[PDB]
């Protein structure tokens, strides 16, 4: 595996708490297929089922502001909130830089 | 059970090409250990191993600048880039409704 976790969570009223783990895949070779051929699939194919929509909105969502970064020994993470229509959202994401 | 996948890129010199899926866990209800109490590891321990720590904090960059969304059926997605060190990267997450 290469892989990194994040967690995002909701305030209010339904409030939800997911942890999401990313991995991810280098794709400058290919995998072969049965008759020996470069199979592009990784590159286009995307996996399912998904989440619900608002779910991965919130998650996916475009926001520049950073409230602050939390840090244990060499581990840093950011964390952001926003609003996506009319719930407030948390998540938290590795920031080694 | 639950997933979404997003795609991540360089440009230039040792340009490289990523796939990432991300998987969903709701942890509303924690898992049970042997003796029957609830474990919270899913809520603080981190998977591993890591990518390189530039593919992390390239994919990972806030940003809130999207140069435009593609479409095909009922897909959308949304593509951003960005400068991190000397390096412009791109990034297509999914986007639902956009
Ligand atoms: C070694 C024992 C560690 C247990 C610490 C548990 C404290 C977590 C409490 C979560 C509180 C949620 N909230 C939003 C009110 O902060
Ligand atoms: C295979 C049926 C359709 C052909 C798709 C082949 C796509 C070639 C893409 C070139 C990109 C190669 N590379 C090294 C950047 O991964
Ligand atoms: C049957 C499907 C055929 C698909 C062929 C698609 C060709 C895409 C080639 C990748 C382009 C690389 N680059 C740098 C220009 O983005
Ligand atoms: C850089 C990525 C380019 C590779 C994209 C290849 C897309 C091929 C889509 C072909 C559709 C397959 N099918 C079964 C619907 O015919
Ligand atoms: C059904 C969703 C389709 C997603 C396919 C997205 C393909 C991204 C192509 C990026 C390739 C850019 N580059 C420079 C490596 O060619
Ligand atoms: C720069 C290369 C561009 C690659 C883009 C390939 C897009 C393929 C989209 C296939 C999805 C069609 N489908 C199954 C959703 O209907
Ligand atoms: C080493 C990584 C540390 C991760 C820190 C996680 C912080 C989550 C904080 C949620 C509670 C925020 N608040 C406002 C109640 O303090
Ligand atoms: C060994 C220490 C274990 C302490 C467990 C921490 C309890 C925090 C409870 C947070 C509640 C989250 N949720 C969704 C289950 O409600
Ligand atoms: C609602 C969020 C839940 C946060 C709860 C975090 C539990 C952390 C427990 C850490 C214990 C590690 N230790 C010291 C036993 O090895
Ligand atoms: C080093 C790993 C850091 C562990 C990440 C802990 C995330 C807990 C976030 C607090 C959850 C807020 N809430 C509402 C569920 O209590
Ligand atoms: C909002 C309350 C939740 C905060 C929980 C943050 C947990 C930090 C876990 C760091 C793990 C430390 N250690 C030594 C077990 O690696
Ligand atoms: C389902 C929609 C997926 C469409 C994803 C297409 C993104 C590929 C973009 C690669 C380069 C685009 N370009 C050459 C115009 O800059
Ligand atoms: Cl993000």
């Amino acid at each position: 595996e290469a892989c990194v976790t994040s967690w995002l969570w909701s305030e209010g009223e339904g409030a939800v708490f997911y942890r999401v783990d990313l991995h991810f895949t280098n794709l400058g070779t290919p995998p072969l297929d049965e008759d020996g051929r470069w199979d592009p699939a990784l590159m286009y194919n995307p996996c399912g089922p998904e989440p619900p929509a608002h779910v991965v909105r919130a998650y996916n969502q475009p926001a520049g502001d950073v409230r602050g970064v939390w840090g244990k020994g060499e581990r840093t993470y950011a964390e952001q909130d926003f609003r996506v229509g009319g719930t407030r959202w948390h998540r938290l994401l590795r920031m080694p830089v």
